[PDB]
């Protein structure tokens, strides 16, 4: 089991589908990552995870320092073992999640209590996290082309201190994977810097920050239309924080690798299930007594013993069981998703897919 | 498979051990019901509730008839395949939960909405329930000796008719038992009464009523003392709403064959764990970096995989993995007691095992 290898088995226009290797288990790309905040994916056991069809789960820097604690969890085990989840953890650097929930920024770290590249990375490596993602700043949109800038250089400032923090710790260099991120909003431009820094510094993956910040699908694929070729070819390439179905697969077409997003989770304890016939409320007054599972054809084991009815039920009501099917039922159809979406790139009629599943999706 | 048989197997002062066989399953008894009010036992799967070794759930009859409706379960197919459990279900008549949670009383029956014995017999008929209570009155306590003796009139008048109710409906009186239930609060005199005219009428099981609601433990077991001797000793006794654990040991010690509580779910979900060596709430700092399971013993899957530590993080953290692991392992521990219970009194040492039992469980 080698510390990071991706091998890509087969293309299709810009998509690509392979494996990414790592001592702790092998990822199968294009890849979706169920979001773990807190040390939990909400409402489900590890293996009820890993039974969805999951390879990876990502980790938020951010929430786990504050509680239960970054040395505290270091002491207890490790984030794998705290949990349960024995197979590859991808840590955001909570460059993210600061500007969000939480601000002192400056070229150190940012203030909301310092955060810094370097402690960031130390952060990942008391998390026993597998995939170390670079410190950051995600911009904010819209952002003036100077705005846009000067965080993107900062942030590729703080790409080369996450790069040498990572590299120093021996233990770390050696087990986990270093992923840097790019920045620089909608400007070509910028992106096109941040990927030469970027790739200049060296990385075993590149991800693609600061986009589904509020700027429309449109937007996002046209910036994804000429940032995903800055990238090297021969690594993943992981676009952050999107997930919404359509999203994943226009992403792929366009040479995305990872995705990760709550859409799933969050959507499920709401209301929202997904089925290959679009998103459906299971809420709404017209599944109280539809026998039928949230989806046709979905093979997770929530469609394989309850009704919409029942789960209708359930989460009128407000109870626990409703918000577990309903996530173990979003996730198993991402990775479902996923799975085709593989398929059909080693088949070479990927193109087709992505066009009968708009039909029926949208339909 | 009959449709209701009880056997002792082997006793020991007045506890008795043994098995209810009905169309649906195997019950050994002494029994512990885990409570599923609104067609979901808590935060658990139904595979995980037999998991934790339950043999039946009690389901309620006042909730479901409310929120989604009797008939409509009944359209679905029944509760059984609603909720996705296959074994034995014991629906409670939902006289006890109308005079508790949302009252107009006369002969007929309540009204909150009229629910009239007959009314509750059906009911718990289109749910396809295996063991049905009869509609009856929990006095409250404390009660004057006349109160107490006009709500036990007026129940055993409801036993009658719960008892016409449940012989008429051909498919109902051939596969599934019907339960009176002795009301009369703490007074000798009432609860003989209430014995009497209950099996004057005749039932497949007798539940001892009225109790745990507030006379606190010395007072029922002395009621309890008098009273379950009344009940023939050929049937199954059920102690309704009682499940401390050390209430369940003094009840069967007594005579008791069955318990439903929801202690253990609820419990569970707000931070009390049940150990061996007495309860713990698993919120305290000093579970914090505690690598040991809930219970040092405990044989559930809880207690295989994670620890209080991670535990004590998901429930400050309000995640819902915490209410789930926290029951799966309550009504776990509640299995392992009654499996104790039953094969100590199978070997004549039932009241070592009680005495060793308390000592540990208050030292
Ligand atoms: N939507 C962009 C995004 C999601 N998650 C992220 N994490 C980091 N570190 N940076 C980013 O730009 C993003
Ligand atoms: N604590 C007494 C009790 C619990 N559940 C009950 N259900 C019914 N029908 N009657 C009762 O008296 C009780
Ligand atoms: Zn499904
Ligand atoms: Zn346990």
């Amino acid at each position: 089991r080698p510390r990071f290898s991706f091998s890509i088995a087969a293309r299709e226009g810009k998509a690509r589908t392979g494996t990414i290797e790592m001592k702790r288990g092998v990822i199968r790309t294009p890849a979706f990552m169920p979001v773990g905040t807190a040390a939990t994916v909400k409402a489900l056991k590890p293996e009820t995870v890993r039974a969805t069809g999951a390879d990876i789960i990502l980790g938020n820097t951010y929430h786990l320092m504050l509680r239960p604690g970054a040395e505290r969890i270091a002491k207890l085990g490790g984030l794998h073992s705290f949990m349960g989840w024995d197979r590859p953890i991808l840590t955001d650097s909570g460059g993210y999640q600061v500007m969000s929930l939480s601000t002192k920024q400056s070229e150190e770290g940012v203030t909301f209590h310092m955060l810094s590249p370097e402690r960031s990375i130390e952060i990942q490596h008391l998390l026993g996290s597998d995939i170390v993602m670079a410190f950051d700043e995600c911009t904010p949109y819209p952002a003036t082309p100077s705005r846009a800038a000067s965080s993107m250089e900062r942030s590729m400032r703080w790409a080369k201190r996450s790069r040498d923090a990572f590299d120093s710790r021996k233990e770390q260099a050696e087990n986990a994977a270093l992923f840097g991120i790019q920045q620089g909003s909608v400007f070509e431009n910028l992106r096109q810097q941040s990927a030469d820094a970027l790739a200049e510094i060296g990385f075993d993956g590149y991800a693609v920050g600061g986009l589904a910040v509020g700027e429309g699908q449109d937007e996002m694929f046209r910036v994804l239309d000429f940032s995903v070729p800055m990238l090297p070819d021969d690594k993943p390439h992981y676009l952050m924080g999107v997930g919404k179905p359509d999203d994943i697969v226009g992403a792929v077409e366009r040479g995305i690798d990872m995705f990760d997003c709550v859409l799933p989770t969050r959507s499920g304890r709401n209301g929202q299930a997904f089925t290959w016939d679009g998103p459906i409320n299971i809420r709404n007054a017209r599944f109280s007594e539809d026998l039928k599972p949230l989806d046709s054809e979905c093979h997770c084991a929530v469609c394989q013993k309850w009704s919409r009815a029942y789960i209708h039920h359930l989460i009128r009501a407000g109870e626990i069981l409703g918000a577990m099917l309903m996530t173990e039922h979003n996730i198993a159809f991402y990775q479902q998703l996923m799975q085709k979406i593989r398929d059909s790139i080693s088949e070479g009629r990927f193109s087709q897919f992505a066009q009968d599943f708009r039909a029926r999706y949208f339909a």
